[PDB]
């Protein structure tokens, strides 16, 4: 008897990761008229002022891909 | 007897990673009339002002791939 | 009796790693008219002013690529 | 008497035109399995077959900008 | 009496066109398993095949832009 | 009797055209497993076949700039 043995799979699959800011930001701020003023003011301790600022903060730790394969053809 | 072993496995995958600020930015800060102004202020301690200003912060410690592939033919 | 074994894997596939900044920054801030102007002011400690600047920071520890690929034909 | 006259007209503004193909466009034809077949036709006029194409036709005649302005201070 | 005439119009104006095929493309035809197969057929006419190509026609007659602008300052 | 005549108009203004195949072409044709094939085809008038082909055309008649501008002061 004849053996033949054909051992040919195909592999295409995507593994895919995307991660943090993805979308898109449109951030437009004053435009029209903008007075913020300050007169007096006393301060003790720390300040933030943020006027029409854009802080974009990313952390990925993660999103990374593992893709363990194995072929075995094991003949008598 | 005769024998006749194929072994073609096709890999045309893909592993992929893509991580952090991904997404488009468009900041326009002003356009209109902006007037931040400050008379007579006193601090005793550390001052951030940030106006109109872009900070993008981007940490990947993760995104990586990892692909393991063992084939194994083994006859008689 | 007769054996033929024809080992031909073939690799295309394709593992790719990202990090980072990825994409655009379209920053314009002024454009109209913009006054910051300050007049009395007195600091004990430190001052960050940031009026209409860009800090892009990228940190990639990650984003590396591992493949292992063993193949391997044993007869008799 | 005194005469002071103060032409300081200030123009920041903007005429813009953005005119054609604006969006992204992403075409993934196939992708799984497509099995396009003809076996025996006969065409006595003309064919066009478009198999997974992209055709991006874009006319602008149009979208021209136009900006006319007129300055003047005549004294006595 | 004294005259003091001061002109001193500002112009900081954008006048700005983009016209066109504007918008990015992503074209991945295929990517899967794709067989396109003929076999016995007759064409008496022009025939035109595409698979999986990309044309992009721009035409742009238009997108022109005109400013026009007259200062005049004329006294007695 | 004293007079002062100060003519200083300011010009920053931008005339900008952009016209034509302003954005980006990602084109990935194949990719996958992809097969053409054609036995016993006659054709008796023109051909065309484009496999994974790009045709950019790009006309631009239009996209021209035109600034006219007339400074003028005349004294008694």
């Amino acid at each position: 008897g004849s053996v033949q043995i054909v051992y040919k799979p195909v592999d295409l699959s995507k593994v895919t990761s995307k991660c943090g800011s993805l979308g898109n930001i449109h951030h437009k701020p004053g435009g029209g008229q903008v007075e913020v003023k300050s007169e007096k003011l006393d301060f003790k301790d720390r300040v933030q002022s943020k006027i029409g600022s854009l802080d974009n903060i990313t952390h990925v730790p993660g999103g990374g891909n593992k893709k363990i394969e194995t072929h075995k053809l094991t003949f008598r």
